[PDB]
């Protein structure tokens, strides 16, 4: 029913902290997340190209896959929690790269249409791992698209924050290949950026 918003940038690492001291990962689990962090546009990259399949993957990153994998089996969630991640253009699709953005730094209203058009009340699957944060944090304020994605209590996502070679964005990471719903698509107050709610369902990928 409810999903917990964190407004506070303490209370959320005060949370995100507890849950990871729980967690019990193994050594080769936290070196695993640990390059992910460093490396992620790579793996999420390949694991696009490929449309999950890491068969022809160099070993030391079917290593890597697999790790980050059964890394899942010791991080849920413990409540129905709200996530966020920002995104430029390209996730909509080649054709909004150039066509989202007006001159002036807001959304063209035309390419906003196309967009609903396309995704609104629609499942989207996702090849890759999903980098979130447990807040709208300010690495995001340049980013034209704003997700907001309703985790349910007991699914697959882990604080990693403490063990990302990168600091202030309250990461928690959510497995590959999941899918989500895509509830709402509106655009910002001010006009410069689309917000979308999707709720977050399964993953088909459970070692």
């Amino acid at each position: 029913n409810t999903y917990q918003e964190f407004t506070n940038i303490d209370q959320a690492k005060a949370w995100g902290n507890a849950q990871y001291k729980k967690y019990g990962l193994s050594k080769s689990e936290k070196e695993a997340i640990v390059s992910y962090t460093k490396s992620a546009s790579e793996i999420n990259g390949k694991l696009r190209q490929n449309k999950g399949v890491i068969n022809g993957f160099p070993s030391n990153l079917i290593k890597q896959v697999e790790l980050l994998d059964k890394s899942f089996n010791k991080m849920k969630t413990p409540e129905n929690i709200m996530l966020f991640r920002g995104d430029d253009p390209a996730y909509l699709g080649t054709e909004f790269q150039n066509t989202l953005l007006n001159s002036n730094g807001t959304i063209n209203k035309t390419a906003f249409e196309k967009a609903k058009a396309k995704f609104l009340n629609k499942d989207r699957l996702e090849y890759g791992y999903i980098s979130t944060s447990l807040m709208n944090v300010s690495a995001f304020a340049g980013r034209p698209i704003i997700t907001k994605f309703k985790v349910a209590k007991g699914s697959k996502a882990g604080y990693i924050d403490p063990i990302s070679a990168f600091a202030g964005q309250l990461e928690m990471l959510l497995p590959r290949h999941s899918t989500y719903h895509i509830d709402d698509m509106r655009l910002s107050s001010d006009g410069k950026q689309i917000i979308i709610t999707a709720t977050m369902m399964g993953t088909a990928i459970n070692p």
